[PDB]
């Protein structure tokens, strides 16, 4: 059946099932932290802002709901509930999404090696899943990575951490753009400092190239633009520096993994599935507890529909929702 809803203000009117109590705002969609009386869980309740204002809003609402419904993995945030106070598609105007309320993010002495292993392991386990659905995160960074008390980690809400192929204007994009971001995060966890703290995208690329080397002829054979090639080969030619000398006293397997992640050529960068099997994660690696996702149908992405059709498609997904 339909739950009983109650309304309150705090500055839109929120109308939510009565199982969610003690709503207290935590950002502006806009999000309230709440107590889920059914489960005794702390939850985030996000009320989408203007979800069907235009074709672009409606499709983004649909894309967000579809993605969250698909994600079913310990290290990836999924959907705990989705509701609307509307009793039919005609009154359907508001969408609310409920997810685990996570404490800290990774913006956060420094960490021990065992604890860096554990956190990166979790990130890679989550990424293996996401990537197996043919999803690329694209913007992994310490603030999209949430942790509870026991520092169990979940990947959230999908330029110091972005792959250089993106900051150059190359478009040979692997899912390993996310593996670059993990490499930068791991380095920051290991040393306490941002690995590539660029002021603009140019400054950033300079710092990157200083560490990894200027592109080799083999990667240069992959650049289709004359100016682009001209640009890279115009830059002062930097040798690959030694990673050990940047990561002093780091566990040497950490350094070895880093050298595999922080590779300029994306086709040569270690993948998530491969990183998990690397000796650095020995103590956590379980190849039978690193599950993959069902295939994820993003064909909708290329479709040009009407607001009312994206809306109805969204309503179909709300109705058909089943809790974990």
């Amino acid at each position: 059946e339909r739950p009983t809803f109650y309304r309150q203000e705090l500055k839109t009117i929120w109308e939510v099932p009565e199982r969610y109590q003690n709503l207290s705002p935590v950002g502006s969609g806009s999000v309230c932290a709440a107590f889920d009386t059914k489960t005794g869980l702390r939850v985030a309740v996000k009320k989408l802002s203007r979800p069907f204002q235009s074709i672009i809003h409606a499709k983004r609402t649909y894309r967000e709901l579809r993605l969250l419904k698909h994600m079913k993995h310990e290290n990836v945030i999924g959907l705990l509930d989705v509701f609307t106070p509307a009793r039919s598609l005609e009154e359907f105007n508001d969408v609310y999404l409920v997810t685990h309320l996570m404490g800290a993010d990774l913006n956060n002495q420094k960490l021990t090696d065992d604890h860096v292993q554990f956190l990166i392991y979790q990130i890679l386990r989550g990424l293996k899943y996401i990537h197996s659905a043919d999803i690329i995160h694209r913007d992994l960074k310490p603030s999209n990575l949430a942790v509870n008390e026991d520092c169990e980690l979940k990947i959230l809400d999908f330029r110091w951490y972005r792959a250089p192929e993106i900051m150059l204007n190359w478009m040979h994009y692997n899912q390993t753009v996310d593996i670059w971001s993990v490499g930068c995060i791991m380095a920051e966890l290991l040393t306490g400092r941002t690995l590539f703290p660029g002021t603009d995208h140019i400054d950033q690329l300079k710092l990157i190239l200083r560490l990894v080397g200027t592109p080799g002829a083999e990667l240069l054979k992959k650049i289709s633009s004359e100016s682009a090639r001209n640009y890279i080969q115009s830059l002062t030619q930097m040798p690959k520096m030694n990673f050990a000398n940047v990561f002093i006293g780091a566990n040497p397997l950490a350094v070895d993994l880093l050298e595999k992640m922080l590779v300029l050529d994306s086709d040569k960068r270690i993948t998530a599935a491969q990183a998990l099997a690397h000796a650095y994660f020995a103590q956590y690696h379980d190849p039978d507890d690193e599950p993959v996702a069902d295939p994820y149908d993003q064909s909708f992405e290329s479709r040009d529909l009407l607001i009312d059709e994206w809306k109805s498609l969204t309503y179909d997904e709300v109705i058909s929702f089943v809790p974990p």
